[PDB]
């Protein structure tokens, strides 16, 4: 059988029974390229950040300069660590600090339709003490139960100190990791599943340590 929290590491998105299409592909911006190529474009002002698509390269102004591609040109932080973290298992901390509004990392897993995955809720993870899956959008979420990243160790917390966001990435819709705050060194990165994660029927108490904690993972206040 399969060793103690064994998970098959891929690199992106596996579509299983559907796949997220936005609808929606990014043209050309407003932004002008900086003459200075060190300088990045596409920054807050960026019309199709605005509406989180990321650029698309054939159309950007901005060139190699565009730092609106952040999830397709793979710019996840190389500092992330899986660590022992106090009464939740598994947990990931940054080991240098980050800033507020930072990208951090892709959430990855198998897409897979509501219907699949309350099927595979019943035949397998009904059971299972540790829970796996990540919203995205009408209808499907990210399963990463078997496949995945290192996203699929990061806890909840009542106080979180990261968001997930929505992004329209080359056609198709892709979830990323945020930070909301600044974090110094160490810190265990944390999101509130009650915002971000499906709804799985388990009941499970939450370890986050905070004086607002609601109790129960995804719970109510
Ligand atoms: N996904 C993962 S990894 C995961 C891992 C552990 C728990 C939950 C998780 C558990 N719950 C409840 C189940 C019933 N419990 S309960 O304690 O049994 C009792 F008794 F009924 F109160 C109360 C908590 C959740 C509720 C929501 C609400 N959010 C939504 O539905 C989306 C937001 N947009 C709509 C979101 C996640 C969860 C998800
Ligand atoms: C997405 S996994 C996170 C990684 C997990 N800790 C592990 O060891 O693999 C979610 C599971 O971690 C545990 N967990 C996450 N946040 C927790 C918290 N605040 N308090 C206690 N357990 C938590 C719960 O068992 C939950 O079902
Ligand atoms: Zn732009
Ligand atoms: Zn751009
Ligand atoms: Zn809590």
């Amino acid at each position: 059988g399969a060793m103690a929290g064994s998970y098959k590491k891929i690199r992106s998105n596996v579509y299983v029974d559907v796949k997220p299409l936005s609808g929606y592909e990014a043209t050309t911006c407003n932004c002008k390229k900086p003459d200075d190529d060190t300088r990045k474009g596409c920054v807050d002002d960026c019309l199709n950040r605005m509406i989180f698509a990321e650029c698309s390269p054939n159309t950007c102004p901005c060139g190699e300069q565009c730092c609106n591609q952040r999830i397709q040109r793979h710019e996840w932080v190389q500092c992330l660590e899986r660590f022992r973290a106090e009464e939740k298992g598994w947990g990931i901390r940054t080991k240098e600090p980050l800033k507020a509004g930072q990208f951090i990392i892709e959430y990855l897993g198998e897409v897979v339709s509501e219907q699949e995955f309350r099927n595979r809720m019943i035949e397998q993870y009904h059971n299972h003490s540790d829970h796996y899956c990540l919203n995205l959008d009408s209808g499907m979420v990210i399963d990463s139960y078997r496949m995945g990243n290192e996203a699929r160790f990061i806890n909840h917390s009542c106080d979180p100190n990261c968001e997930m966001q929505k992004w329209s990435v080359n056609g198709v819709y892709r979830i990323g990791l945020y930070a909301l705050k600044d974090m110094p060194a160490g810190t265990e990165l944390t999101y509130d599943y009650n915002f971000h994660s499906f709804n799985v029927e388990k009941q499970q108490l939450c370890k986050c340590g905070f004086e607002k904690c609601r109790g129960i993972i995804g719970g109510k206040s």
